[PDB]
């Protein structure tokens, strides 16, 4: 009844319970024969009985189930933390990992809703990126997790852009590189560049070179508020506007106006939403993140019409492709 | 399909965002008039651009609805964030009050499991009873959360126990004296003692008092790992040994019998799931509040048999209880 569904979306412990179960690779350790909680426990170098404990509650909310007695087994869902799923959940819940480890500026969700502004850095000491910077295995693991997806993610949206007049495409901020090796695939006669910063760009080059693309896409280490490297036809913001509040999008957008060649158009990759079609679970997990991690925002269609003309550009068009968009800006 | 659901029970953002609506006393906001994000905002004193993001994922998981545009109103399942609900939901999940504020030792599970030792500590930077004594509003929250049910909660196991025989009850722990009162009005000749700590003790004495009762039930301030400050019939331990290892209710269980008079009882209310019974939600979220608060833990019925014999004692009966919670009643071994 009611009092159980609100007990249930209020719970704290559940949602830990799941982040540790995927942090100690728990649901590898059954699957690589660790039948017992003996066994789970020296695998996992926790307490048994506290180990129990844990695997209780892990079986009341239907990760786990016992098989024969004293020995678990995931369930189809607890079969989505094993660490070679496609979908990556087990990375994604590791509270060592990126996102599981900035998503404990949850814990102070009030500040943010009283100011507007992120927690992460009164948690960990500096702002997310400064965070990333400093933390090699952070850098590491934030674009692994966004990665996860890169050889058939970025698919959809090059198949949804006529490239037959781009010469040369310019992907700000695009991570390892994987939109960037979906459209030199779609377009063989395109050339590229992607802009990241330090250590991302070495695994984009890595990437890039693993592909055989390196003929075709370069890298550049550098900073998209400053003067962009390079000019180009197609220039990519794939996920990077909402990690920043309305200003530093418009100076993003800015700088990417600036380097379009004659006819060039800039290219928004992003989760959006009709406002009264955006009270859902996908966009208000993406929003709800932008705001603790980075101060950032998702925006819905209506926004980016006014965030487009601060920055001199209309939208020209949106495609629907979670479930994501393309939307085409132009010079206003 | 696996994937959604599995998102869902994995998600930190969803209970945060429940915790702090309560916290804001947002559904009271809305339900005192402020109908729009802008009346809402000024209220609970916050940014209406980030409070509408906030009201958007609570519409998201059916807390609120909009009404009217730009009006939202709370749903069925929302209302039970009102203040005055019996439940006490609000400030169950109120983040300033003790429980809410505690559960964030659960950020620290995986060290919990490793360790077996509570989380709480490392974040607060005193022990759970530690942090309370030196903080009075969080004393007093604990106190007034788990006796929100008060005046029903404890009509039950009172009801389970036969007091015909019994002159003296000794509720060891016993909160703002509900149990005890509980008893008092059940039978008329028994008088009863609450032992508790400092800040406790003077609600439950007004408490008491303000049933009319404090002509039958003293309140004692004191420490159950010392002598019991009195002997008894009857002695009462209403959800105190699992905020303790197994070491420390030995010795809690071992001060209640060395004060037992001539055929006297210890009663337990608590949990006492079969462990094949034990793999459910209820168990769990308090057994797992024990590990990182406190240290502590849910006991099964096996390992209640374990527990009363370290102390020299047994497991007489046990009584369900309607509403899923029991009475044991432990003798002597
Ligand atoms: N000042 C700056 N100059 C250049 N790049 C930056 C930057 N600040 C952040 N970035 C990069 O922006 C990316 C945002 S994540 C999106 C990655 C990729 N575009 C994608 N698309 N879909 N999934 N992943 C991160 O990598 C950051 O390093
Ligand atoms: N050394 C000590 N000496 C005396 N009381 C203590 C104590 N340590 C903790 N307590 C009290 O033990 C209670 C546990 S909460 C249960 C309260 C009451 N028995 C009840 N039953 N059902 N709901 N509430 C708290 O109050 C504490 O102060």
């Amino acid at each position: 009844d009611a009092l159980r569904t609100l007990i249930r979306l209020g719970s704290l412990h559940t949602p830990m319970v799941v982040r540790t179960a995927a942090t100690l690779r728990l649901v590898d350790h059954i699957l690589a024969g660790a039948r017992t909680v003996k066994a789970l426990a020296a695998r996992t170098d926790t307490r048994p009985e506290a180990l129990l404990r844990l695997i209780r509650h892990l079986v009341a909310i239907g990760l786990l189930e016992e098989d024969a007695p004293g020995e678990f087994v995931p369930t189809e869902v607890g079969e989505l933390l094993a660490d070679d799923h496609p979908a990556a959940q087990r990375a994604w819940h590791d509270l060592t990992q990126a996102v599981a480890r900035a998503d404990i500026s949850f814990t102070r969700l009030p500040d943010a809703i009283r100011t507007g502004r992120p927690t992460y850095e009164s948690i960990y000491g500096k702002p997310f990126y400064e965070d990333l910077a400093g933390r090699p295995d952070l850098r590491a693991s934030f674009d692994s997790l966004l990665a996860c997806d890169q050889d058939v993610a970025f698919d959809a949206p090059a198949a949804a852009y006529d490239w037959t007049n781009v010469r040369h495409v310019l992907d700000v901020g695009g991570g390892k590189g994987g939109f960037a090796a979906a459209i030199a695939r779609r377009a063989p006669h395109v050339s590229a560049t992607v802009l990241e910063m330090a250590g991302t760009v070495d695994t984009a080059r890595s990437y890039l070179k693993d592909e055989g693309l390196s003929d075709r896409v370069d890298v550049v280490e550098g900073d998209f508020f400053e003067p962009l490297p390079r000019k180009a036809d197609a220039i990519i913001l794939s996920f990077v506007l909402l990690n920043w509040p309305d200003h530093d999008a418009v100076r993003i957008l800015t700088r990417c106006a600036e380097a379009l060649e004659p006819g060039g158009r800039i290219l928004i990759h992003e989760r959006d939403d009709l406002h009264e079609n955006s009270f859902n679970e996908q966009f208000t997990e993406l929003d709800l993140r932008m705001l603790v991690f980075l101060g950032g925002a998702l925006r819905t269609r209506e926004k980016w019409d006014g965030l487009a003309a601060s920055a001199g550009l209309v939208v020209e068009e949106v495609r629907q492709l979670y479930d994501l968009s393309l939307l085409v800006l132009a010079p206003a």
